[PDB]
């Protein structure tokens, strides 16, 4: 009965039923992404690093012209360039935001950035990956905590925006995450509510077909109820291909007593896909006007 959305985003209104379940074909410049896999092999593990890429999306908006601003004063950062390669150019990846498949961002991450990762049946971290990206700090595949906040040497495949987000200052990290498996729907629910309503990125993780890695996705929207208790979260789905778009996905309290989500409801013949961790993104609009 209320249904909250992320700042700069448009609800899609075209559900339709679909294999998967309900869901709203994909349209450009409605401040929602739907990054997608290829399967071309480089990619087929980088869940997480689609859902980066969407929310990283999603900051090139709120930033725009912060973002635009920087980069003619810091050209040098304009483009990742190491090895005498140049793996990537930051002003591609917004010209191209809006694209599912061949997203000059989704090309970067897949392509030189985590390449040999799912061969290796390795994943990542979203809030890693934009720690990375944005601050420059190092990511490592072995680190299941926070990104470490500490003055540090600039991680090469990333820290475009690290002349303002700097290293070994909390106020600059833009990322938050929490372990949804040690709570209930209640407390899950309203953590998702407040995160979303301070006009955060939300990207949701949870229990895939792999033993190894979890699998993660965006979240976009929340439907909670008279309680104040999640009802229905709005999703997309790097594994999903590019018709499919914007996910309904249910979310309750299953068999087993965990909170899980799935495109139908929770019941006994449907335990659901528990859900293990929430990661944030904040614009960080104000960040650029409070150094001193």
């Amino acid at each position: 009965i209320t249904s909250i959305w992320t700042k700069g985003v448009t609800p899609p209104t075209n559900f339709i039923e679909g294999t998967d379940g309900s869901h709203a074909p994909y349209i450009a410049n409605q401040g929602w992404y739907d990054i997608t896999k290829t399967f071309n092999g480089k990619d087929d593990l980088l869940s997480a690093a689609a859902t980066a890429g969407n929310m990283l999306h999603w900051w090139f908006d709120q930033n725009k012209n912060q973002i635009e601003g920087y980069l003619t004063e810091h050209p040098e950062k304009q483009a990742i360039i190491f090895n005498g390669e140049q793996m990537f150019d930051v002003k591609e990846a917004i010209s191209t935001k809006d694209r599912q498949l061949d997203s000059k961002l989704f090309e970067y991450f897949k392509e030189k950035a985590f390449p040999t990762l799912s061969a290796r049946r390795r994943g990542v971290f979203p809030d890693h990956v934009i720690d990375m990206f944005i601050n420059g700090y190092r990511l490592s595949l072995d680190n299941y905590d926070k990104t470490p906040v500490k003055e540090g040497n600039k991680d090469l495949r990333g820290g475009i925006f690290d002349q303002v987000f700097t290293r070994g200052d909390q106020s600059k990290l833009l990322t938050n995450r929490y372990n949804l498996r040690t709570k209930t729907i209640n407390e899950i629910s309203q953590l998702i509510k407040q995160e979303l309503i301070a006009g955060k990125a939300l990207a949701i993780s949870h229990t895939y077909n792999n033993i190894g890695i979890s699998h993660v996705i965006n979240l976009w929207g929340a439907d909670f109820n008279s309680e104040g208790n999640l009802e229905a979260i709005y999703v997309t789905d790097s594994d999903s291909n590019a018709s499919i778009g914007m996910k309904k996905y249910y979310v309750g309290v299953n068999s087993a007593g965990e909170v899980a989500v799935s495109s139908k409801k929770i019941d006994s013949e449907h335990l659901g896909a528990a859900a293990l961790g929430l990661y944030t993104l904040s614009a960080g609009q104000g960040i650029w006007h409070q150094t001193n």
